[PDB]
């Protein structure tokens, strides 16, 4: 496939399951084969803002949830951004997600989603999601690294992931990781075994600044525009 977005556009049509079997309760979560609207979304916005084969540095976050992106199928996209930031139409319930608010403000205060998107394309280690849902009928999401057992039962997986995601036309430089965390542990201890990036720059998730530093929410912005500066100062 020719463009950039051609590339991702058919990596997420084709994407399945290939890992192990997950521990008891835990059920897959593929946001393109959940909803139909969810390929059309995909196909909208990467032809809006990936239409060409220029490389990109690459964004890492942690895995999809079920709610807010996971309903676009774009990172860090809710409905609300989708329609609000992106200009792209959203048929449905809207889904708030906090870390696409704070996304949303930094791409605004680095100079718009045409520029930003026009440099970086964001994915995570894995592509798919985790739910399980409990006695009382609440859903829970979970991230890849939540346990020994999913880690193990997705590791493969997950490095197969981003070998695939380094085919689009990526420079290997810097890869920034969003989670300073048990994502950060991950992506050294992979990036020590494989040599994937020269480096990589980890970065507080979307989330945690959004919970526990909302107050300082600028600041994190300001963090985030300075590691991709020097990125492009150097």
């Amino acid at each position: 496939m020719m463009t950039f977005a051609d590339k991702v556009i058919q990596f997420n049509k084709d994407l399945s399951y290939t890992g192990s079997t997950l521990p008891p309760g835990i059920r897959i979560m593929n946001p393109f084969k959940e909803h139909e609207q969810t390929m059309h979304i995909v196909e909208a916005f990467y032809h809006k803002y990936y239409n060409d084969n220029q490389s990109r540095y690459l964004i890492l976050g942690i895995n999809p949830g079920r709610f807010g992106s996971g309903l676009t199928g774009i990172p860090f996209t809710d409905p609300k951004r989708l329609i609000t930031e992106c200009n792209i139409p959203y048929s449905g319930k809207l889904s708030h997600e906090p870390s696409s608010v704070f996304i949303y403000e930094m791409i605004n205060a680095f100079g718009g989603a045409e520029a930003f998107y026009k440099q970086f394309y964001i994915s995570s280690p894995c592509p798919l999601g985790f739910t399980s849902i409990a006695a009382n009928g609440k859903e829970k999401n979970y991230n890849y690294y939540d346990s020994k057992a999913l880690e193990k039962a997705v590791y493969e997986f997950i490095i197969e992931n981003i070998r695939k995601q380094l085919t689009l036309g990526i420079t290997t430089d810097t890869c920034f990781c969003l989670g300073t965390g048990k994502n950060e542990k991950f992506l050294m201890k992979v990036n020590a075994q494989y040599k994937f990036f020269k480096r990589i720059v980890a970065l507080e998730h979307p989330r945690f600044i959004m919970q526990y530093k909302t107050a300082s929410k600028q600041f994190y912005i300001d963090k985030y525009i300075s590691a991709f500066k020097a990125l492009n100062n150097s």
